[PDB]
């Protein structure tokens, strides 16, 4: 099910999810012309192309970290099971790359139904999975 | 089996090769301290990380 988000605290960051995740950004158009390589996403507006990931395929869940640093962070869950936790933005000053890649795999291999972040706390992460035999669904 | 590679025509950037694949880039630090998340690759040399890419299981 392919999906668009915007960036939690900018206005002209967008993703959009598919087999390739692809981040753009919106420019103005209005007195230029149709530039190379954008989008025209109205009569006035231009989207330029900012990053394309291709590391995750079968894609099923998609969300998006909260706090500002680091910038196009997300995180996706696959049907394996594994959430990991991606970037796309081009930051070289990484407040903890540790955290970047960081894989969480469940104990029994099921699907990803939903994952979301904590609003009040940006480092807390609910996923709800598929049902287990005798296991919990739900893992924050 | 994980390898080097230096780019082609830049001396100062290089790739390895494993489960993640790291493009690095070499900087000096005769003049200045461990600078923070750069390997000492040798007592005056540091190699600061440029990219990490997870985007090719089982390379």
């Amino acid at each position: 099910k392919p999906d668009i988000l915007w960036a939690p605290h900018h206005v002209d960051r967008f993703v959009v999810c598919d087999s390739e995740l692809s981040l753009y950004h919106v420019e103005s158009t209005v007195n230029s012309e149709l530039k190379a390589g954008s989008l025209r996403l109205s009569e006035d507006s231009a989207a330029t192309l900012l990053s394309i990931n291709s590391d995750t395929p079968y894609m099923k869940c998609v969300a998006w970290y909260l706090n500002y640093d680091p910038e196009c962070l997300l995180a996706v869950g696959q049907a394996n099971g594994r959430v990991v936790l991606t970037s796309l933005g081009q930051d070289h000053n990484s407040k903890f790359k540790d955290l970047i890649g960081k894989e969480f795999v469940p104990k029994h291999a099921r699907q990803c139904n939903t994952l979301a972040w904590n609003p009040l706390d940006s480092n807390w992460l609910a996923a709800g999975l598929d049902k287990h035999r005798a296991d919990f669904s739900v893992l924050i």
